């Protein structure tokens, strides 16, 4: 019954305004880190370095396009092919330095650029799990303080990485910390705020991430060099670590632990901050106990064990994997469209704003399932048509990728509501975590799929498209939730 107490000590008041602003400010740089490698790893045009002894036309084989071939140089001077031992010359017009230029992650080692994104995301999957356990054991706040320090240290050390294995290690650790920031952000804010506003928070947090995409575009234009851009995007988290010491730990986590002494201390401190001091003094242990006694979940396995909840698990896992796998596939590949990588990031960021509305409108009106078939099928049709339409077309390809990314942003928003209303109260938090875990598996698998570009230039896109088209067909199986009350038991779910 914490909700009741939550409204005695000011409800939303100075403490919630101050702390929530501060706890959601870091998220503005989650987008900057997740998709940083579009700018820190951009691939400049590379052609082989002519042999040093020789004093480009004569030393470079030309492809059909008539541009110098990237991975080959002539063995002997041809007037009017060996792999390149002497290195590559990279165009410096757009990208002064990138991890690709620094470590020659080009030609045979091209897959390494994507391995690094996959490793960062392996870190994000690991961090959601490690830090989720650690938060329940050490506190939402203590785990946040340590996560701000880890992102700052790991990201700074990645910027000063001397070799590629080390950059990848510090990028996995950066992601582990960031996964814990994104989780503990929600928990600390949601638990210190009213229950009814469990979605507005899910929204401000959602839009604060989208604004992060414009932040990456503006920051990357200003600081093109990768070591400098990685340092700039990670140095803010040392400042976050310094003020995070003044956060107030969730009183709800304190009550759950068994320490009502700290629930009382937090509630009184907040009453001083919100200005309702008299009302806080009234709060004692005879009151807090009785009014928090009723409050005082099922194992994840159950999702698999019950046939009813296994069907809802499998179906939703395909929906969460597909949306993430496709979304990262599209968001990762900003260079191919033929427009500046900065304008495309700004555009891609913008779409999320009219998308989320159009989504809200179709979801609250038509249904929660028709919106998921439409958001995923249309994204799949757009991505597969980006694959088929010839590159020459930049506007037709850019417009279709932009619509597709907007549709996958809508799918993210719907799959959150859809997944919280489909599950019964007992397994609803486990189920939203498993769904988010499958989303993170999608992000790990997506860069690995992109490595198939070598096999065929359009194979990466044909998969990033076919998977959402298949997920859309899976939504047919799931049950409509519009106008139906949330289920409380498996039987309840079965009934409706
Ligand atoms: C909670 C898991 C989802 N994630 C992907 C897995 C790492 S995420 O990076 O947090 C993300 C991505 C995209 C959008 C959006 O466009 O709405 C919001 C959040």
């Amino acid at each position: 019954a914490f909700n009741d107490l939550l409204q005695q000590v000011g409800g939303v008041g100075r403490f919630q305004q101050i702390q929530v602003t501060l706890v959601v400010l870091p998220l503005l740089l989650m987008a900057s880190h997740n998709t940083l490698q579009n700018f820190t790893a951009a691939i400049p045009t590379h052609h082989c370095r002519p042999p040093a002894d020789a004093n480009l036309e004569v030393w470079l084989p030309r492809d059909r396009q008539g541009q110098p071939e990237s991975c080959l140089r002539f063995t002997s001077p041809q007037w009017g092919t060996e792999p390149c031992t002497d290195g590559w010359i990279y165009d410096n017009s757009t990208f002064p330095s990138t991890i690709v230029t620094e470590w020659d992650l080009v030609c045979s080692h091209r897959a390494l650029r994507q391995l690094a994104q996959s490793l960062y995301m392996v870190g994000v999957l690991l961090g959601a799990m490690v830090f989720g356990y650690l938060a329940d054991r050490l506190g939402r706040r203590k785990v946040l303080i340590l996560n701000y320090l880890q992102t700052a240290v790991s990201g700074t050390c990645a910027a000063f990485a001397p070799n590629f294995p080390i950059y990848c290690a510090f990028r996995l650790l950066s992601g582990m910390a960031l996964a814990g920031i994104s989780l503990n952000c929600m928990t600390l804010n949601v638990e210190w705020m009213p229950i009814h506003t469990r979605a507005c928070v899910g929204t401000l947090i959602g839009y604060v991430y989208s604004l992060g995409q414009f932040l990456l575009a503006g920051v990357a234009y200003a600081v093109p060099h990768w070591r400098h851009l990685q340092l700039l995007v990670s140095a803010p988290f040392f400042a976050f670590f310094i003020y995070s010491w003044f956060f107030i730990e969730s009183a709800r986590w304190h009550s759950s632990s068994g320490r009502l002494d700290l629930t009382l201390r937090a509630l009184q401190r907040v009453a001083r901050i919100n200005g309702k001091r008299e009302e806080g003094a009234k709060l004692s242990m005879e009151v807090l106990r009785a009014s928090l006694q009723k409050e005082l979940q099922a194992s994840a396995m159950e999702l698999l064990r019950c046939p009813t909840l296994r069907h809802l698990f499998l179906c939703l896992s395909m929906l969460w994997f597909a949306t993430s796998f496709a979304y990262y596939g599209l968001v990762m590949d900003l260079q191919g469209f033929g427009v500046s990588i900065y304008l495309i990031q700004v555009i891609f960021g913008a779409v999320d704003l009219p998308a989320k509305l159009v989504g809200f409108l179709v979801i609250n009106s038509l249904g929660r399932r028709p919106a998921q078939m439409a958001a995923l099928l249309l994204a799949g049709i757009c991505i597969l048509l980006n694959g088929v339409i010839p590159q020459d077309q930049s506007i037709v390809r850019t417009s279709l990728a932009v619509l597709g990314k907007g549709c996958l942003a809508a799918s993210f928003n719907c799959i959150f509501l859809y997944t919280g209303e489909l599950y019964p109260t007992m397994i609803r938090q486990t189920g939203m975590g498993m769904g988010s875990t499958m989303a993170r598996v999608g992000s790990i698998v997506s860069p690995l799929v992109s490595m198939t570009a070598e096999l065929y230039p359009s194979m990466p896109l044909f998969i990033y498209g076919a998977v959402p088209v298949a997920a859309s067909a899976v939504t047919v199986l799931l049950p409509e939730t519009l106008g139906q009350p949330l289920p409380d038991t498996v039987q309840d779910l079965e009934s409706r």
